[PDB]
C-alpha cells in the first residue's frame, strides 16, 4: 500500500478534448492507459490544463475527483484496485465524454514485476552497520574509506551519477568508543573525475578532518584524530561545491559511544536523508542530470532514505519482530532540507534531542526535527506487529520518493490495536 | 445585398468550450449575439482557436460551416436572414453543443438605421466633377486648392485623420484643354501639422510642380504650367512621406481633353482607389491610427473608393438611367496596390489603356490592371437596370471596404437577362 501514482492534466490533442498524461510511463499520451494491478492503491492526480469545467469518474469503483474549474485547478482521488478488467475513466460534465474525454484504467492480476534494474544498487541495508562495541579501553582504530563516483539506480526505470563513500549511500556507518585514537585512510578511486574528502562532526580540528583528506583521483590520504565528545554525527565530503559532493551521496553517520555504551536494544538501524536537484522532474525515466539552478535554490525533486526511490520499502526495507526495543540512527545529509522524523503506528519511546548522547532523552515524542549535517537517536517498544512506515512529515515528500517500511509480523488485530469495539 | 459579416474563433472561455466574436460590435464577447435585420444577407467566418473539430450550424436556415478541425481551420457561409426571430447557432460535432458551443442569431423587422456620423464626411461624390469643356481654344486657367488635416468618417463607427486636397477624398476633379496654361494656387491650411505640396503626372518639369509647392501651414504657393499632354492624369501630395501624404488622402485626377473633347457621353463619374494602414484590423471601432511599418511593408487594413468604406455604396452611390452611355474616370492613388477594375454586370464597351486618350481604346473588356499613380477612362452603355457594383477584382478586397454601387432603375427581368428560359 505505496499508491500507483497517475497525473492526467485536461486539454485539446488529436482533434478531440482529452486526458494528457504526465510523467512516469504515460508522459504526453492523451487517454492513456492506466496500467494497475489487483489490490494496488491507486491515486490519480487531476490537473485543469485549458480551463473548461472537468473531472475523472470511474463508475465501478465509485472513485471520482472533484469538478475542477479554473487552469492549473487539481484533484486527486485513490482507490484499491480490488476487481481485474477495464474500468472507463471519463468526464461527467455535459458532453465532455462525447467530446473525448475518455481512458480506460487496466486492472490487471498479480504482483506488479520489479522492473530489471540498469544500473548499481547503491542504497545502504539500514541493518549494515557494526552491533554495540564490547565494554573496552579507548585504542587507536583504523578506518579505511574509498570514494567512488558511479551510475544508480535512483528510481526503478531511472538513473543518476552518485558520489559516494564505497559506492553506497549513506557511506559507511562509523562505530568508536570517546577516547579512540581515529587512523582515517581516504583512498579515491582512480576513476572518479573530482578530488573526495571527508568532514566528520565528530574531529575536532581543521574541516572537521577535510584539510587533510582532500584526495586526487587515484591518490590516498591519511588523517589521525582523537574522539573526544561522544554523539551521533554525520559526515560528508568536503570539496567544492559540498553542497554538490553531498546531494551526489557522499555522506554517513560517525557514532563516538559513551563510556557506558549506549541503552542495551534488542536491534539498531541506520537511515539517512537527503535530496536530489534533477534537470527532469521526479517519475521521468532515463539517465537524471543535476540542475544547479534548483540545487542553490533549495528546489529538490528526490527527497531519499539511502539513495534511492523504494530503498527502504523495496530494494532493502527494515525487519524486526514484536517485542524487540529497536534503535534509528537517524542522520540528514541533505543538503538543505530538515526532516520532521516520524515512525507512523509508533511514539518515540527516546529521542536524543539534537543528537546529545550524554544528555538525557525526551520521552513520548511522536515527531522530531533533525537539521542538515544533523542526527538523532530514537528507540521505540515493537508492542505489537504492522507495517511500520519511516516519513519526513513535511509529507509531500511522499510524493518525491521519501518513504520507508519497517516491517513487523504479527496479527492483524490484538488487545493493542483491533477492527471491532472493545 | 452587401453582407452583414461575423467572424467566430471556437476557444475556452468563462469555464466553457465557446465561439468567442473577433472584430466588430462582438470583438472578445463569448457566445456573441448576431444581430441581423430582415432580409440581409448574412457572412459568418468560423476560425479553429483550440483545435478540436468544430462547426457552425443555423437549423431553420439550413446554413451550416464545414468541420474545421486543426487551429486557424477556417469555414465561411452565408445565408439570407429571411425570417424574423432568434436561431440557436452550434456546434454539431458530439458533445460540443452540451460543453457551450451555442449563441442566438437574432434577425429584427425592418431595415439597419445608419450609425450617426462622429468626423466629417470626408467622401468625394462620384458625381462631383466639371462636365465636357465647349469647344473652345487654349487658354489660362486659375486652380486653387487647399490642403486641410481633418478628422472623417472611415467606416460608420470609425474615424481616422485624414489629409486632403479641399477637405474630400479624392481631391477636386480638375478638367483642362491641351494647350491651357494653369494658373495653380496652393493654400495649405493653417490648422494643418505638415507641409503639402501637389505633383500632377499631366505637367512637365520639377516634381510636376512639387518642387515649386512646398507649402508652410497657413501659407500659399502659386505655380503656372501648360498642360502640354493630353490623358487622365492621378496629381497628390509630394511631400516626404509621400507614401504618407497619399494614404491620408491626398490624391485626385486631372484630364487634359484633347483637342476633340472625348467622345459624347450621357454621364461621367469620378472614381478613385486608395489603400488606410491601420495600427487595428478592418472593422475596429473607435479612433483608427495609422500603421508605419504596415505602410512600409505594404500591408493595409483598408482598401477604399473615394475615402471610406461605404462611400460608394450608402453615403454617395453612382446613379444612372437605362439607355444611357456611361463614362468612370478611374484613378488609383494607391499607394502601393495595382486595381483590377471591373464592373459587375457590366462589359466595357471602351477601356483608354494606360490612361492614354490619343491611342485608340480596347473594345469588350471585363476588368483592366490601373497601377497606383495611373489613371484609366472606361465607358458603356447602360443597355438594362440593375444594381452594379464597382470593385477591384483582387477580390478579397471586399473584406477590406473596397466595393461601390452603380443604381439603375428597370424591371429585373427582360430581354437581354430574365429568371425561366426564352
Ligand atoms: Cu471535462
Ligand atoms: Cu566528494
Ligand atoms: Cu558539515
Ligand atoms: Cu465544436
Ligand atoms: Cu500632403
Ligand atoms: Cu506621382
Amino acid at each position: 500500500h505505496a499508491p500507483v501514482v497517475f497525473t492526467l492534466r485536461t486539454g485539446i490533442a488529436e482533434g478531440r478534448m482529452v486526458y494528457i498524461g504526465v510523467g512516469g510511463d504515460i508522459d504526453r499520451q492523451v487517454n492513456p492507459k492506466l496500467v494497475v494491478h489487483e489490490g494496488e492503491t491507486v491515486q490519480i492526480n487531476l490537473i485543469n490544463g485549458e480551463g473548461a469545467q472537468h473531472d475523472a469518474v470511474i463508475d465501478q469503483y465509485a472513485a471520482r475527483s472533484a469538478i475542477v474549474s479554473g487552469k492549473n485547478a487539481s484533484s486527486t482521488f485513490s482507490f484499491i484496485a480490488s476487481k481485474v478488467g477495464q474500468f472507463d475513466y471519463y468526464c461527467s460534465l455535459p458532453g465532455h465524454r462525447q467530446a473525448g474525454m475518455q481512458g480506460v484504467l487496466q486492472v490487471v492480476p498479480g504482483n506488479r514485476a520489479e522492473m530489471p534494474s540498469t544500473a548499481a544498487d547503491i542504497t545502504r541495508d539500514p541493518a549494515d552497520l557494526p552491533g554495540p562495541i564490547g565494554a573496552r579501553q579507548a585504542k587507536t582504530v583504523r578506518i579505511d574509506l574509498e570514494t567512488v563516483e558511479l551510475k544508480g539506480q535512483l528510481d526503478d526505470k531511472t538513473t543518476y551519477t552518485y558520489w559516494t563513500f564505497n559506492g553506497k549511500v549513506p557511506g559507511p556507518f562509523l562505530r568508536v568508543r570517546v577516547g579512540d585514537t581515529v587512523e582515517l585512510h581516504l583512498k579515491n578511486a582512480k576513476d572518479s573525475l573530482m578530488i573526495h574528502s571527508v568532514d566528520f562532526h565528530g574531529a575536532t580540528g581543521p574541516g572537521g578532518a577535510a584539510a587533510y583528506t582532500q584526495t586526487d583521483p587515484g591518490a590516498e590520504t591519511v588523517v589521525t584524530f582523537k574522539a573526544l565528545v561522544p554523539g551521533i554525527f554525520v559526515y560528508h565530503c568536503a570539496t567544492p561545491s559540498v553542497p554538490n559532493h553531498i546531494t551526489n551521496g557522499m555522506y554517513g553517520l560517525l557514532l563516538v559511544e559513551p563510556e557506558g555504551g549506549l541503552p542495551q536494544v534488542d536491534r539498531e538501524f541506520y537511515v539517512m536523508q537527503g535530496e536530489i536537484y534533477t534537470v527532469k522532474p521526479f517519475g521521468t525515466s532515463g539517465e537524471q542530470e543535476m540542475d544547479y539552478e534548483k540545487l542553490i535554490s533549495e528546489k529538490p525533486e528526490y527527497f531519499l532514505f539511502n539513495g534511492s526511490v523504494g530503498a527502504l520499502t523495496r530494494t532493502h526495507p527494515l525487519y524486526a519482530n514484536v517485542g524487540e526495543t529497536v534503535r534509528i540512527f537517524f542522520g540528514v545529509g541533505g543538503p538543505n532540507f530538515t526532516s520532521s522524523f516520524h515512525v507512523i503506528g509508533e511514539i518515540f519511546d527516546h529521542v536524543y534531542a539534537l543528537g546529545s548522547v550524554t544528555s538525557p532523552p525526551l520521552t513520548g515524542v511522536q515527531t522530531v526535527s533533525v537539521p542538515p549535517g544533523g542526527a538523532t537517536i530514537v528507540d521505540f517498544k515493537l508492542d505489537r506487529g504492522g507495517r511500520y512506515v519511516l516519513v519526513d512529515h513535511a509529507l509531500s515528500r511522499l510524493d518525491h520518493g521519501l518513504v520507508g517500511f519497517l516491517n513487523v509480523d504479527g496479527p492483524k488485530n490484538d488487545a493493542i490495536m483491533h477492527e471491532g469495539p472493545p
